[PDB]
């Protein structure tokens, strides 16, 4: 708990921690969403984490990352210090300067990347889920939601997964720190394993992401070897932590409602739906802007160099956007979320991500039709700049299952 700062009032203080939530152990979205109680402002001010803003609708959430002359990317980041240590290239970066970098980040992440992965995505999905179905039991966190991403994104990258521990360490410290590194430190680490990989990749380009970017030209002239390392860094972080733990909610949630197994495979086309509804529903991202100038926002006034966190998460699990918000309803007609971001920074890999969800869902089904969370398993979830998943462990009778 931080001193409250002269110009944030009594009334607005809500004291929620963003890295260690009050209601936590009834699921991190439930936990977050106690900031959309009836007696909970739409902008509050937490003295926890250094003091920051945090807006909890969904309108409010939308209109400051549409308004990028007010609520800038530069310190996105929710300690002060790691947001100042943040400069990963595109997201520390506000449009005009912004669109050339995401232009040359789009071309080794997007759409016509995703197709050329398609058969690999699909290929390797298939082998783990047939590796586990005889075993009738699996930990779901370790043994598939983080090899099934891991292993397409180090594809991707041409980097050998025997760098997945490390890796995967530093970039857990990025969101859910443990105490053991500070932002930027991990940061660091994470630069200092990419510099060489770089250069080389600069003397001999090759197809792979590393050297994609780092060969690349934004609007015309040549990146450098540190743009591109700003570059790759974000590229590491966003495909090691997101769609790894975006799968484990949505697994451990099929495990508990026997109802939604049934519809996806009465139905496997309504697949892609649910996958959008399950991404609404369990939600994880929380970064934010920090304020150019004074500004008056919804009544609140806001100090040139405040820091406002616009949890991605609370727009679509908002009772404004959706009725009954914490209800999963694969035939939702109007889905609306923030999941994947909003304004000028729309996540880049959001194609890869429903990609993987999808085959994801797909082919487990298609497998293991029925499966539990383990009898006497009490599920823990963790907070942070990404939520996420401690452990999923999963049992189901191998009887019912098929090889394909
Ligand atoms: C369920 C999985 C994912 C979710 C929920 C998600 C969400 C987000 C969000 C909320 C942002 C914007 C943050 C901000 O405005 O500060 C973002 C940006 C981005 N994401 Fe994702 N993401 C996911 C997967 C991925 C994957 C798999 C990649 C691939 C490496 C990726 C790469 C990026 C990049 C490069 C940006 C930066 C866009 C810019 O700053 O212009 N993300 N993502
Ligand atoms: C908030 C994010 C998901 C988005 C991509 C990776 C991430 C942690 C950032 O650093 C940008
Ligand atoms: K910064």
């Amino acid at each position: 708990l931080a001193p409250l700062p002269p110009h944030v009032p009594e009334h607005l203080v809500f004291d929620f921690d963003m890295y260690n939530p009050s209601n936590l152990s009834a699921g991190v979205q439930e936990a977050w969403a106690v900031l959309q109680e009836s007696n909970v402002p739409d902008l509050v001010w937490t003295r926890c984490n250094g003091g920051h803003w945090i807006a909890t609708r969904g309108q409010l959430i939308r209109e400051a990352y549409e308004d990028y002359r007010h609520f800038s990317s530069e310190c996105p980041f929710i300690p002060r210090e790691a947001g100042e240590a943040y400069d990963f290239i595109p997201t520390s970066m506000d449009p005009p300067e912004q669109r050339q970098f995401r232009a040359l980040a789009n071309q080794v992440v997007g759409m016509p990347v995703v197709d050329k992965l398609e058969n690999r995505i699909q290929e390797l999905a298939c082998s783990l889920i047939e590796s586990l179905r005889p075993q009738g039991q699996c930990n779901f966190t370790e043994d598939y939601a983080e090899p099934f991403p891991i292993r397409i994104f180090m594809l991707l990258a041409g980097l050998p997964e025997e760098d997945i521990p490390h890796l995967k360490y530093l970039t857990d410290q990025m969101t859910r720190p443990d105490g053991s590194m500070t932002f930027a430190e991990a940061k660091e680490a994470l630069y200092d394993y990419l510099i060489p990989i770089i250069e080389q990749r600069r003397q001999k380009p090759g197809t792979d992401a590393i050297s994609i970017v780092a060969n690349g030209q934004v609007n015309g002239r040549p990146i450098t070897s540190d743009e591109a390392k700003r570059m790759c860094g974000l590229l590491l972080v966003g495909g090691l932590d997101t769609v790894v733990n975006f799968l484990s909610f949505s697994m451990e949630f099929l495990a508990k409602s026997p109802e939604h197994r049934q519809e996806l495979i009465q139905r496997p086309e309504r697949i892609p739906a649910a996958c959008e509804e399950l991404l609404r529903r369990f939600s994880l991202v929380a970064d934010g802007r920090i304020l150019t100038s004074d500004y008056e926002f919804h009544g609140v006034q806001l100090k040139k160099g405040d820091q406002i966190l616009l949890p991605q998460m609370l727009s679509g699990l908002d009772e404004r956007e959706n009725a009954c918000p914490m209800h999963v309803d694969f035939s939702r007609q109007k889905v609306s979320h923030t999941t994947f971001g909003h304004g000028s920074h729309l996540c880049l890999g959001q194609h890869l991500a429903r990609r993987e969800i999808i085959v994801t869902l797909k082919e487990w089904l298609t497998r293991i039709p029925d499966f539990s969370i383990a009898p006497g398993a009490q599920i823990q979830h963790k907070s942070g700049i990404v939520s996420g998943v401690q452990a999923l462990p999963l049992v189901w009778d191998p009887a019912t299952t098929k090889a394909v």
